[PDB]
């Protein structure tokens, strides 16, 4: 098999691949699950309250898709791939599926869902962020950034539920 | 003179001046449409109607663009506009889409707006099927437009009522 | 009550059953986004000096077919349907087979082939979409028209690759 | 082995007659490529303080048709036939005649009579393509009418040139 | 409560007749809106070689009249007062007699001259707004001032194709 | 001994007095200044479902009130005036009043009433500039028209918000 | 011909003929401008210079756009150029830009610079003030210039004194 | 009438009338590329012939271009294109770059385009020479075609061969 | 209160969030004075001496403007604010106030003050640096652009006062 | 001391005459801006309906020489020449005559004779710089050359108008 | 001489500012050469076999070239220089000529070699990189960033020489 | 046994010496390679307040001077030829003497003298190439004049600074 010294300078820091590549995997998982449900959560915010709320929820979503484009990439360089079956996928998600609620047309319900879903994805990044620092400055750059779209994301839900200051 | 864009119609019995009375009377509802939506769009204020009036502004802009559109046609098959705009105005296919009486309800002016669109609708929708198989090119355009109709009459029904549609 | 969707009216007064092309649209829908992810597998393994050149055109329908899944999407929630709750949904109802990566996949062709496949179903899918929506629903058939249209080149192109088929570009 | 096309196969099964259509399109589409070339010539002779204005509306025309040709001939290779291998078997072949520089082409009405009956023959040519994938085709459909709708345009410009009728811009 | 308007009292500072400017303003407003409609008509019938290169100029004046009508008519609300609730309303108070389609068009020079007299209208029409607004209301000056500003331009468009008076471009 | 300033003379031959223009420049500047601080913070706290909307109001407001202080910033040097040395004066002399976040800033009604007020402030403070500079000094008097002019705008905004009183987009 | 744009004009009692006379006089000198400063920039030569050639050629350009700007509208108030290019240079409303003898000190262009501004500001004033209350269109055009006259002699002050300024 | 852009050439003792007639045959070829090259793209199929097409395409559109590029030329001296299409395609300076009968080894498709451009080299090299030190015009267009031709044939020797050239 | 995960993973670490947030208002009221002090100090880098130099004030200026917008977002994000008053903002900033110098007609002068002023930046952005370094990767990366900026800005300002190489 | 110009030198040793080389660019050069001036006039008289299609082609040529002007004026510093003190003075050095509007200008054909005439002198001109320059001064004949080719280009639009002769477009 | 603060803040951590610019000098030197060397290799990826490879050798030597021209600032800043003369660059490369092979009209030869060359910048800017690591936050993020294109550059020879995935 | 190359039959056929060519061809596109990284340097050096300026003209010189590399590569290739194998050969080969940071480089005319000299030798070195290939190879002689032409405005635009001598922009 060939030398692979992308993968050589990180296992000289004692950094363990396989696991790295299972959670990469797995949080990768979550990015594309987060691009199918909240396609269903940004249809269901509707009315006059919920209007104004799609398009926060749609730059989620879509920033989301790049996440999972972004960090795939990664995944292969590292010798990684993503599951055979789109259903496992599904299962190894970092995150619980983010389901339409029973209550929708109350969009504070939908707000729930996309919150806790965002901070499920902040734990999960920062963890990635952890095994990575000292070691993968390529994996912790990546993971760095979407951290930091999550925490972002987060913040817009935390404004429109509560009314908690954050960004734009 | 010999005008064969014409013919090909008239040869799969499609009955033009039938044809053209329809597109004037659909095509003289989008210009008074870009007059009223410009009322109805300037009614929708405070902080419930602030973000309901870029909805409407899409709407009204499409449908000045529909009655570019279709205005073509009807010079292409040999038709023309009203020579004066209060004709243009009764001809119309749908009802003057007045500002209503408690317009500070912003439900009041959504339903103005929903009701023109199910107008338009209903108007376009004739056209497609007088010309499906026959016309090409008023189909088309019609399709096109009715397609656009769908999706502001979408918009509205979000508005008003809970129901999912787009963005 | 319930709201008057206009929109829908006018498909009702053609007899056409609403229900049945809602189902439909969700299944032809649905293997657009399994396409999408799929694909993405099949890319990355076209490797080696004999796939490189192939990556771009498995990438282009794999992007197309993710606006497919956007475009028609949008449409069956017009209709008053909806995207299955669970993912798990959307991939079982999906109108075609999983497009798994081949066994031995580093031969390209057999890449090719479960690319051809793929296409080869979406073409007989949305083509009954085509049928059904024809003379009664301008909209959908207009949008299923387009991604049919799309699903045609694909085809061609993976058909150019696997045997020596002229298409386009 | 003969490879399986899928979408040939949906076409096959509405009942269209392949060979007929390619023959057709190949007829017209022969036609845009000659119409290409003789409204260069056209074009060029529009001269004068009267032709001036005509050139560019001339101009318009030439390069939507090389378009047209570009458009049409990727669909009949989608359908498994080919343009003729010589390019003087094309001119034959031609769905219209030769849109020859007229003897008093100093008075721009003339070239403008040629113009006019050159695309009156195109919108009766892409109308059959038309009438023929109705129903049973809707790609080669779709590309045909967008085709046509541009011919049409053309007509009209020569008509309001020629005449004093009114038409578009 | 009825609220303080600071963008108004400023202007009742300087004597200014806000309920006659508006007035003023609405129905010069009412003559962009109309010449919107009836530019189209007279457009579509600068017909043959003689008319051609005409059709662009009055395309310009019409598109820009549009505008005119869009920029003033935010000024109208902005002071308080309001487009007609009716569209017959609009046409009937409308600055400007009707810019009907004359009888023989056929000769460019008749459309022309309509074309003419109705920017001539909106040149005196904007004129009397600048003198109301001058030196009290920069905002509603500005605007009319732009406008007027391009009446002129289009005024002597039509003048260096009806006569031979030079201008523009 | 000192350059002849052209620009400066041509205002002093009109009796213009440029040190109390310069003066009334300073202080309406520097509310711009302020304006820029403070409704950063007003913005940031138009939050929950019924302030999300109103966000980019206040945004458009604050971004175009930051190029009023840069536009006549250059105007204030040009006419050989300055800037205060510390930005604790520059805070101290504006025009308007701190527009300080509200006690019960969780009603947005509550910030909308500071924007009304620094933006009713504001007309106020420009339409003296014009006051002064009408029919004399043509650089001033048109930069100070056209930050009124926006001002007049921002205050139709929040009032379109706060009442339910038509304005613009 | 009517020409109802000039008629309003003459209703305020503006004396057009005389208007038309500095319009073209003003109008002129932007020609020349555009010739003499380019001179005038080749010349803004070694280390010293360097810089200034940009502002030289801004002011330059700039200028030319006065020229076209103001000549339309000298042939919409029924005004022409002069018929021979040595009558334009003679009718100039400013002294021509001439390169200095110690054109090496770039000090001494910019006083060339400076002087030829400072003209065109006491020229376009004038324009303004005629056309003050009574010419919406010219004087808007003539503001509009000297306007930019204003910052170009800022420019230069800035450049020979230490004069604040712009950018 | 008086063409003096033509006078100018025939002073250098050019012969017009036989570069006219030599810039039609170079011409004619180019439009003929513009056909034969559409179906050899085509035919460019396989995982071989995948990365070719884009090459053969390259190749194609700029020779549609010269075309255009050199057919102003011809009228602008006075010359013009053959009045039957079937009179271009006899009169062309290159063989008729026919699909060849294996195709499907795409190396048989680029013997054709290879031997195609090499002619044209050969075609354009000749308008060179003739215009070289007389015809300005004709001969910048003439080069930059040459120009265009060398790059072509070096794109397929390259891919026939292992011969380095460009990207 | 609302539960603020992209907060809770900060306090993990042991990050004081409290000490954070009032270095980083104090580092962000900085950047805010610079924008206008910088004004006045461009605009009086006249002559022809001083020509070429006000470009280079102009960019520092507006790069330092949008390092005030970039971390006062992520003040808010951490739950804290900026000063009610604009002069307490100034009373509290990282930096001694830019004034322009007595004998300005030196450029020298003004781009000592300039210098002094992104000297200050660099070792306020850079304890920022060292504080959120291996806790709160978002403070730490925006903190980490910035101080590559002023670092950039005080290199600009060096080689024009002194004869020292650095970019362009 | 007097510096080495190695740009110059190459030239020198060519045997090329480089002050009569200057003196030929500077009087082709002087052309350039009296064209600019004169074809401002011709274009603002090209007038009626006659004229109105005229004006464009007009404009294209003026904006083009302006940029020859500019063009060329850089080269002759670069030579080390320079243009004349005076702008008369280049009025007079000028290689072509004046282009003056003509009598009869209502009649736009004599306005096209004028123009016809300055763009004939101008290919005679930039021709003998070409003659000089080639074999001996790439960088010059290369612009001149380019020249030369739009003023090919200004004669072939001319000549197309008066008379009925193909050109371009 | 002047103080330069940008540098006294390495300084305060221990960092040896002349062992990173003679580091940083023979990574950068070995860009150079790169841009150099790339060149002739991809002029030499001939054949229907080496046509698709060139744009992917492309690819890498005009990011290559990015790299020189990023860290070459970078030294200027920390008070380094590049070498006076242009051999003496070449002779301190960190990596290996990257000559054209033998047997280059195999175009394998050519992706080994550029493998190679690959190789040893991910190991040279890894170091950089560990050098830099919680000391100097501007070297470290550009030497991650430029790491960061090596380890894809290194990623597409190998899934051109060997089967092995990676991106596109 | 060899590819028959017709882009280099037709130089032959000339008498051009195609291995003394591209010889030339390689030394002046070899210094065109260590402009680039000596540039780089001088560029960095040119400091203080004095060189601030500087620094932008040496940048354009040093980014045109890469892309004259990138340019006759490209067709040295072309012609049979190739860059030296070692980077070290190509240093040595170059048709310039090495561009060197000169002692006294805070004298900022220290460092345009060396600028001057490299630009000086290059004009030089291009004219020669145009020398040879002038009559004989059209696409090497376009190449070469374009660079020449380029070298030429770099030495104007250092002549400029470090004399008083007029040029460009
Ligand atoms: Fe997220
Ligand atoms: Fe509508
Ligand atoms: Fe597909
Ligand atoms: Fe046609
Ligand atoms: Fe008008
Ligand atoms: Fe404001
Ligand atoms: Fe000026
Ligand atoms: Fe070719
Ligand atoms: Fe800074
Ligand atoms: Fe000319
Ligand atoms: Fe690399
Ligand atoms: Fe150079
Ligand atoms: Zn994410
Ligand atoms: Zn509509
Ligand atoms: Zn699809
Ligand atoms: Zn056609
Ligand atoms: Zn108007
Ligand atoms: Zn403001
Ligand atoms: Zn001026
Ligand atoms: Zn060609
Ligand atoms: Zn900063
Ligand atoms: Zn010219
Ligand atoms: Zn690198
Ligand atoms: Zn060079």
């Amino acid at each position: 098999e060939p030398k692979v010294v992308g993968v050589e300078i990180l296992e000289k820091s004692g950094l363990d691949i396989k696991k790295l590549v299972d959670k990469l995997v797995k949080a990768t998982a979550a990015e594309f699950t987060t691009y199918y449900y909240y396609t269903i959560l940004r249809m269901h915010l509707t009315g006059m309250e919920g209007e104004g709320l799609k398009e926060i929820a749609e730059d989620a979503r879509l920033e989301d898709r790049l996440h999972f484009e972004l960090m795939t990439q990664r995944i292969y360089e590292l010798g990684g791939g993503l599951p055979r079956d789109i259903r496992q996928l599904a299962d190894i998600s970092a995150c619980s599926d983010a389901y339409l609620p029973e209550n929708w047309k109350d969009p504070k319900e939908i707000l729930k869902v996309l919150l806790e879903a965002e901070q499920c994805a902040i734990r999960t990044w920062k963890e990635v962020c952890d095994m990575t620092y000292g070691k993968d400055p390529r994996t912790y750059d990546l993971a760095q950034r979407i951290l930091q779209e999550e925490i972002e994301h987060e913040a817009w839900f935390l404004e429109l539920l509560y009314g908690r200051p954050s960004g734009h």
